[PDB]
């Protein structure tokens, strides 16, 4: 599997899943973080988060 | 139900959903790098997202923040 990072990367053994989270830094301000993953990532009560499991789907 | 339905500037409006719409919902639709306007109010069925946006439901009042 390979997942955007920033530039792309492909992940370790286990990791079957690409992630964005959207962390707030503002009021309509988010930080988008990307990457490999092997469990979806938890939400912030005030984020979001995506998870998919094809090659950069997390574009 | 009730349900945030916009946000501005530190206010916030709500509304009392119609009898058949049970869900809350977030959409965040892109505007620029790292600028997000995030849509709030009452539906039916949770929306699917765009391709560069994300969704959040929630069925409890004013849980969509």
């Amino acid at each position: 599997l390979t997942c955007v990072t920033d530039i792309t990367e492909e992940c370790a053994a286990g990791q079957k899943i690409c992630f964005k989270n959207w962390k707030k830094m503002g009021p309509k301000l988010y930080d988008v973080k990307r990457g490999c993953t092997a469990t979806c990532p938890k939400a912030d009560d005030n984020g979001c988060v995506k998870c998919c499991n094809t090659d950069k789907c997390n574009k």
